[PDB]
């Protein structure tokens, strides 16, 4: 269960970036392919998770987030950035509102896409262990 | 206005004490009074802002957050942490997903909302100034 801490400590320290990266993300598909999750194995990478998926995940034991599907369907994405992370099958809610919000850390980190995928990536790598 | 990007590292650093606060306060509120606010002047300090008063002050023309009255409705205080600080009148709003889940953060930090709300209110005294 300590990789949530972990994810929790990475995501404090890296807000801009993943705001960044969600905006960016949600620029190209918005909600079309369903959630950004990090699945933390082999290695922790981004995916994405269609909502019968996060239903279907959510609806275990270790999970069962009150409200989640809602809370994924109310998340604004101009304001807050909301994101899953994934441990063998237990969810951790990624969520926050930062500053500055997410369009304008897009337009600050002045990243494509492709280039935060690779830098958050490198940076989780031995960072959160499952 | 460095006094968003103060308040945004202050959450950051606090999101245990913050979220615990959160529930704290829902244990002995829940909606009767409102939302959570942190009224900055003259020092930093948690305040009750009802519903009525948040949509007159969203009304500004600073503020106007999109789907603010939304996003305060859908809240759900067992998973995210809602509050809204004010500065000279601007919102700014205050929203994440803590680990563990606020009602945790309540029962792990192991003291009443007077405790905590002392706690929280020297600490971002001097910390966040408008």
């Amino acid at each position: 269960s300590k990789w949530r801490s972990q994810l929790d400590r990475f995501v404090k320290e890296n807000q801009q970036d993943l705001a960044a990266l969600f905006w960016g993300l949600w620029l190209e598909n918005g909600d079309s392919q369903g959630t950004i999750g990090i699945d933390l194995q082999p290695t922790p990478h981004f995916v994405y998770c269609p909502k019968d998926a996060v239903e279907k995940l959510n609806n275990n034991v270790e999970n069962r987030l009150q409200e989640l599907l809602g809370i994924i369907e109310h998340n604004q994405p101009e304001i807050e950035v909301l994101m899953i992370g994934i441990g063998k099958g237990e969810i951790k809610l990624i969520q926050f509102a930062p500053e500055p919000p997410p369009p304008v850390c897009f337009e600050q980190v002045g990243k494509d896409i492709d280039g935060l995928l690779e830098l958050l990536e490198q940076r989780m790598s031995g960072e959160i262990v499952v």
